[PDB]
């Protein structure tokens, strides 16, 4: 509350560390369904169904241009990528499996880096 604060967590490296995690995501061999925005003109249903599209390149642009106020807003966009994937793809598909794999990969990096 007013003039009563928890000890200040060091957040000065957060931007650099999120960038490293994102680089590791970008270079994972199962990243290919998530590297670029889904083509809303060429993929029937996607625009109507997926209310907030997100992909790694859009996250990279947002990160590089100061559009994440903190590391949690960054994690929310990464998770959005895999939630979108689950909404539109069967679990038993290449893209469906890619999404599950990448989510697991991310959440371990996230825990190991910040928790």
């Amino acid at each position: 509350s007013m003039s009563v604060k928890k000890p200040k967590r060091d957040d000065s490296k957060d931007l650099a560390l999120c960038s490293m995690i994102l680089t590791e995501m970008e270079t994972h061999e199962d990243a290919w369904p998530f590297l670029l925005p889904v083509n809303l003109k060429l993929v029937p249903g996607y625009k109507k169904v997926i209310k907030k599209p997100m992909d790694f390149s859009t996250i990279r642009e947002k990160l590089s241009s100061g559009q994440y106020p903190n590391l949690e807003t960054f994690a929310l966009d990464v998770r959005l990528v895999f939630d979108n994937c689950e909404t539109f793809n069967e679990d038993d598909s290449d893209i469906g499996r890619a999404g599950h794999n990448m989510r697991k990969y991310f959440e371990k990096k996230w825990t190991d880096t910040f928790k």
